């Protein structure tokens, strides 16, 4: 049963908490910040993804209007410096395989509407990937599990492609820090 706006669901490798954010049944109290720093809007995805690689990473991704936009992003900004670092794009199929920590981005379509999503991959395995995110799942996390979704993967042809749970949607790919 999916749990109140703002509940603890579990946590992100890294102890990177995850929230519900069911909405439904301007204001700056639903703005989330980590010391002065802007993280995002109370409890979407990119809010968990920013604030993921900022506790974990010590870096951020400039503030989208739309998770998709993120796939078009060439830089991460290393908060304690403002030094910006390199960041690449690996479309879906790719043979460029995705690791720990990486952004994983969604086109704007099906589930994800008109904004897209974005997630963070948490595990590799031979024939899926684990997730973190944020409003996609809003109800508590089993007892030790540090991911909210498992997509299968398949590795063929020296190219990754990974599936989505929902039949309707459009991954656009993963993003990885480098030149």
């Amino acid at each position: 049963q999916d749990a109140p706006f703002g509940t603890l669901l579990g946590y992100a490798p890294g102890g990177v908490a995850i929230y519900s954010s069911d909405y439904s049944s301007d204001d700056a109290v639903f703005r989330s910040y980590i010391d002065d720093e802007y993280m995002g809007h109370k409890w979407q995805c990119v809010e968990f993804a920013r604030r993921f690689l900022f506790l974990n990473y010590g870096v951020v991704f400039t503030d989208v209007g739309m998770a998709w936009e993120i796939f078009s992003l060439r830089f991460l900004r290393e908060v304690v410096n403002d030094n910006i670092l390199p960041l690449q794009a690996f479309p879906n199929g790719s043979p460029r395989a995705p690791v720990a920590g990486a952004l994983l981005i969604w086109d704007k379509g099906g589930e994800f509407k008109d904004t897209g999503h974005v997630a963070i991959i948490t595990q590799l395995h031979g024939n899926k990937v684990r997730i973190a995110e944020q409003n996609v799942i809003h109800s508590p996390l089993p007892q030790g599990q540090q991911w909210t979704r498992e997509l299968e993967m398949v590795v063929e042809n020296g190219c990754y492609t990974l599936k989505d749970t929902f039949d309707d949607t459009t991954i656009l790919g993963w993003m990885i820090q480098t030149e």
